[PDB]
């Protein structure tokens, strides 16, 4: 198991726009178009992503392509993240990727608001740091993937993927 398998898992892969669990328009593997209501908007964005009139839909190289760059961009972005990145040093292999994971689905920012339980896991308190984490709008909202998440931070094995 590795992070491209783990997150294929969690978003799925669908090669025409769809409505991700927030109502927003998305593509390929978990890839978000943009926030706004329109139609119109997402197809533009997409155009612009692929670099080619798409008539919202892609092929699955295109799909790939996008996933890529996605999982790069969320490393990238905790690795110059000041907040993130001395975490994700303190981590081993497998709850690095439980941390992408959570980058990849709601960003930087997002994750950086997790501060209690990033302390937690800076100092290795796996159990204490699960009950934190499923606090959040994030568990209430899409339980069975934060549930996934979270395991794999208690644990550090790929138990829930398996």
């Amino acid at each position: 198991m590795n992070i491209f398998e783990m997150l294929r898992i969690d978003e799925g892969l669908r090669l025409k726009i769809y409505k991700d669990c927030e109502g927003y328009y998305t593509i390929g593997i978990g890839h978000l178009l943009t926030k706004s209501p329109s139609l119109n908007a997402a197809k533009s964005e997409l155009d612009k992503a692929i670099g080619r009139n798409t008539n919202g839909v892609i092929t699955k190289d295109e799909a790939e392509k996008l996933f890529n760059q996605d999982v790069d961009a969320a490393v990238r972005g905790i690795l110059r993240n000041a907040k993130l990145k001395p975490v994700y040093d303190s981590l081993d292999a497998v709850r690095r990727a439980a941390l992408i994971n959570m980058v990849f689905q709601m960003g930087e920012t997002g994750v950086a608001g997790f501060t209690n339980s990033l302390r937690m896991l800076q100092q290795c308190r796996w159990d204490e740091a699960a009950v934190n984490l499923a606090k959040s709008r994030w568990y209430n909202q899409t339980p069975n993937r934060a549930k996934r998440v979270i395991t794999t931070f208690r644990t550090g094995t790929w138990d829930a993927y398996k």
